[PDB]
C-alpha cells in the first residue's frame, strides 16, 4: 500500500550554479523516502506526548525514468532561463514565462527548483505548493535550489530537504499547522482540519524549543516540529496521523490517479 510517486524535476536555471546538480537533486528525493515513510531519523525529536502520532504516510517517490512521451528521462529536466526570479504566480510552470511546463500532473509530481521565489508581496519565500484539485498546468511544488536537497547548493537551515517535505505535504492536502489566520483575524481561529495537531495561533520559525505554546494550547504547545509548520529543517521531523487521513483522502480522491 506504499504509493509511489514519480517526480519530474524541473531545474530552471539562470545562473550555471542554480543548475542544480543530480546528487542534489537525489538527496532531496532521498530525504522525502525518509519523511513520508516516517524513516527520517530525526523522528526520534518528536515529544514524547506525540511520539504516538507520527505518520508513515506510506508514501515513496522517484525520479521518473519514462517522460510523458515514454521516453527514457533522468526525471530531471534542466531549463535555462533569462528570469531571475519567480513567484506564486507560476511563472515558472510555463516555458512561456522562462519556466518549465509541468508534465502530466496526474502521473507526475512536477517539482521546479529555481534560485528565488517571491510571494505576490514580493517576500522572499523557498517554496511553493499547489493543493489538489488545482489545474494540471501547474499542479506540483516549486522550491528554491538552496533550500532542495542536502548538498550543492543547499543552504541551512534549509539543506535537510524539509521545505520539499513541507510543500508536498501541501501537494498532498495539507495546510499549515497554525491554520493561516490573515492578520486581522484571531490568531487561534483558524484550524488545519487536523484534530490532531494542536490549535496553534501562528507559524514558528527557526527551532523554537519546546514546549511552545500558543492558543492556550500548554503544557505540550505547537507541534511546530510538524512538517506543516515553518521551522527550519531540522526541527521538523513528522507527519501526523490526522495528516495521514488527509493525506490518504487526497491520494484516494483527488490525486488516485498515483496509486
Ligand atoms: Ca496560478
Ligand atoms: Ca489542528
Ligand atoms: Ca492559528
Ligand atoms: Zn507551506
Amino acid at each position: 500500500e506504499i504509493v509511489k510517486i514519480p517526480v519530474v524535476v524541473h531545474v530552471v536555471w539562470n545562473e550555471e550554479e542554480e543548475n542544480i546538480s543530480d546528487a542534489q537533486i537525489q538527496s532531496q528525493i532521498d530525504i522525502l523516502n525518509k519523511d513520508f515513510r516516517k524513516l527520517n531519523s530525526d523522528v526520534s525529536q518528536v515529544p514524547s506526548v506525540w511520539s504516538n502520532l507520527i505518520a508513515d504516510l506510506g508514501i515513496e517517490f522517484f525520479l521518473a525514468t519514462k517522460d510523458p512521451n515514454g521516453n527514457q528521462t533522468t526525471g530531471i529536466t534542466r531549463t535555462q532561463t533569462s528570469v531571475t526570479f519567480f513567484t506564486t504566480s507560476d511563472e515558472v510552470k510555463f516555458a512561456s514565462s522562462g519556466g518549465e511546463d509541468a508534465w502530466p500532473a496526474d502521473r507526475y509530481l512536477n517539482i521546479w527548483v529555481c534560485h528565488v521565489l517571491k510571494s505576490e508581496i514580493g517576500q522572499d519565500i523557498l517554496g511553493y505548493a499547489q493543493f489538489p484539485g488545482g489545474p494540471a498546468e501547474t499542479d506540483g511544488v516549486v522550491i528554491v535550489d538552496a533550500a532542495f536537497g542536502t548538498t550543492g547548493t543547499a543552504l541551512p537551515p534549509f539543506d535537510k530537504g524539509r521545505t520539499a517535505t513541507h510543500e508536498i505535504g501541501h501537494w498532498l492536502n495539507l495546510y499549515h499547522i497554525w491554520g493561516d489566520e490573515l492578520r486581522f483575524e484571531d490568531p487561534c481561529s483558524r484550524s488545519d482540519e487536523v484534530d490532531d495537531t494542536p490549535n496553534q495561533a501562528d507559524p514558528n520559525f527557526g527551532c523554537p524549543s519546546y514546549p511552545h505554546v500558543s492558543c492556550s494550547n500548554g503544557p505540550n504547545g505547537d507541534m511546530f516540529m510538524n512538517y506543516c509548520d515553518y521551522v527550519d529543517d531540522k526541527c521538523m521531523v513528522m507527519f501526523t496521523q490526522g495528516q495521514a487521513t488527509r493525506v490518504n483522502a487526497c491520494l484516494d480522491g483527488p490525486r488516485s490517479s498515483f496509486l
